[PDB]
């Protein structure tokens, strides 16, 4: 037994999840002072960094680091998304710019991953820049990156250049996830605009993808209290043509709305109706049909 019989039976333990074993596995090919293949270090800390085990991980990477032995992408995104997990953000962009000074070349998910941590972490202008480093050196941006930002942007309340993030997205190509037009929809909602949003709602239906029930709630909840009762109930009894489980929430707008303009029997069999289907009648609708009687 030299070498790649290590390696190889160490790719065996890996998949087989026997890592302890492989861990003890390099203490017999260091003891002895042997040198292992870069591929053993990937794999082998990738397996430390799954489970958790990143410091570890860390200090066997410095360990080839004095070996000479050079990473290799895979190796550097590993290190970097166990730290990401884990939230160490500034320590892993640290290491990126190791990463980028020793010459070697940070991929997509490299900064998929970069921007889901900083984004995580709130601190998205910081981030916002390394998604731009990462056009000016031509990456293209994943469904995911773009969703980071927007969600980002979303919760920080840019609004505008996350829409444009949006319309430079479709632009682009790549298809806008669901999530993302769902808190879109939050955006404009929040801010109460309800033409663009709408819009929005529009050029979503047409692409292929499916709008979740919260879509549709919200949606109509602001025009729960537009007084376009009558566009609501049409996308609602749409709703029902479309298969989505109305929430106990889309209900309670809708009988509540009702509840404010009056119309009185067709909220009673929509409460009927919203019993059959198996609900928990909050007492903010009982009260809803107190105010109107």
């Amino acid at each position: 037994g030299n070498s790649v019989t290590y390696n190889t039976l160490i790719s065996g333990l890996g998949k087989a999840g026997r890592l302890e074993e492989a861990l003890e596995l390099f203490e017999e090919m260091k003891e002895k002072g042997i040198v292992p293949s870069v591929v053993t270090y990937n794999t082998l800390i990738s397996g430390l960094g799954k489970a958790g085990r990143l410091e570890e991980a860390l200090e066997l990477f410095e360990e080839m680091k004095e070996k000479g032995i050079v990473p290799s992408v895979v190796t550097y995104n590993t290190l970097i998304s166990g730290l990401g997990k884990a939230g160490r953000l500034e320590e892993a962009l640290e290491l990126f710019e190791e990463m980028k000074e020793k010459g070697i070349v940070p991929s997509v998910v490299t900064y998929n991953t970069l921007i889901s941590g900083l984004g995580k972490a709130g601190r998205l202008e910081e981030a916002l820049e390394l998604f731009e480093e990462m056009k000016e050196k031509g990456i293209v941006p994943s469904v995911v990156t773009y969703n980071t930002l927007i969600s980002g942007l979303g919760k920080a309340g840019r609004l505008e250049e996350a829409l444009e993030l949006f319309e430079e997205m479709k632009e682009k190509g790549i298809v806008p996830s669901v999530v993302t037009y769902n808190t879109l929809i939050s955006g404009l909602g929040k801010a109460g605009r309800l033409e663009e949003a709408l819009e929005l709602f529009e050029e979503m239906k047409e692409k292929g993808i499916v709008p979740s029930v919260v879509t549709y709630n919200t949606l109509i909840s602001g025009l729960g209290k537009a007084g376009r009762l009558e566009e609501a109930l049409e996308l609602f009894e749409e709703m029902k043509e479309k298969g989505i489980v109305p929430s106990v929430v889309t209900y309670n707008t809708l009988i509540s709305g009702l509840g404010k303009a009056g119309r009185l029997e067709e909220a009673l069999e929509l409460f009927e109706e919203m019993k059959e289907k198996g609900i928990v009648p909050s007492v903010v609708t009982y009260n809803t049909l107190i105010s109107g009687l």
